[PDB]
């Protein structure tokens, strides 16, 4: 993995961009895929830590595009984009800087039940709009099947694992794998737009209007389940609950509550093998021992 200077950050904008100057410069956060500054509190420019992470800013770059403006909460707006070279397919993109903060939890439960009720609705009414966003024009490098995604995280753990495990041990992943496999209610999904990363970490609010105001982080899109954006709301600890989330659920008009339950469930379990495939494949090598310990003492 890679960081990146102060200095650095600058002449990378300066050489494509050599007439915006820069006042001010700041780290706003990190993600798996990129450092992220503030420039002149106007924008945010995200860096690619890695290839893996170029390759999720151009997918988060062309997906802001495609879906700007059509939306009923604010998104960041593409303004600055880098350059492919050898490593990266992109070197940075800038876009414009959404304000407010993370919506938490704990920020949520202490909101009036009205901004409550309100935050729910606007939320459905967001995913409502990004889940019947044309997809036609989306090629497979966006499209995420979920049925070929867990043949090929199944190959992957084999690759991987093979040489780290028993013979009953590797017969668990077998078994978990075919019950997944076989359990139809996980592949017959309309495949549509989905954020992906949908939690409170990218949900911006506004605490003077008590109100929503903007959705990030969309390197993670893809063209997959539509209820991939509530189970990602609703891990009880970290995220917001069910009733909370069935309240989404019901504004959004979901048919199927049940199996939105079902999902959560399985993708509960699935965590560890995820986290072993994740492991190497974003360079975690703390998630790698901690999914494998899991498969391990299941
Ligand atoms: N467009 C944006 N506006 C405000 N913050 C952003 C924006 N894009 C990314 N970020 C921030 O940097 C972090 C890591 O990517 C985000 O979770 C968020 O705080």
């Amino acid at each position: 993995m890679r960081t990146y200077t102060f200095d650095q950050v600058e002449k990378a904008i300066e050489q494509l961009y050599p007439d915006f100057t820069i006042n001010t410069i700041e780290i706003s956060g990190e993600g798996n895929d990129c450092i992220a500054y503030e420039i002149n509190r106007d924008f945010i420019f995200k860096f690619p830590k890695h290839s893996r992470g170029s390759t999720n800013l151009f997918n988060e770059v062309n997906i802001l595009k495609r879906i700007h403006n059509k939306l009923p909460l604010p998104i960041p707006e593409v303004v600055f984009t880098g350059m492919p070279s050898e490593t990266y397919q992109m070197s940075f993109a800038g876009m414009t800087k959404i304000k407010g903060v993370p919506l938490t939890p704990l920020l949520l439960n202490n909101l009036p039940k009205q901004s409550q009720n309100q935050a729910a609705k606007d939320l459905a009414r967001f995913l409502s709009e990004l889940h019947s966003i044309n997809i036609s024009g989306f090629k497979s490098n966006l499209v995420l099947d979920f049925r070929e995604k867990i043949n090929e995280d199944n190959k992957k753990i084999k690759k991987l694992l093979s040489r780290e495990l028993k013979g009953p041990q590797m017969k668990k992943v077998d078994d978990f794998y075919r019950d997944i496999l076989e359990n139809e209610i996980y592949f017959k999904y309309y495949p549509c737009l989905i954020h992906n990363d949908f939690s409170s970490d990218h949900i911006l609010f506004d605490t003077e209007k008590n109100t929503i105001c903007g959705i990030i982080d969309f390197g993670d899109a893809a063209i997959s389940d539509p209820d991939n954006d509530f189970i990602s709301l609703m891990e009880d600890d970290e995220e917001y609950g069910m009733e909370f989330v069935s309240k989404i659920l019901n504004h959004y008009k979901h048919k199927d509550i049940p199996t939105v339950l079902e999902k959560y469930r399985m993708k509960e379990k699935y965590w560890s093998f995820e986290k072993i495939i994740y492991g190497k494949e974003y360079g975690y090598m703390d998630w790698y021992e901690e999914g494998l310990n899991e498969i391990r003492s299941i």
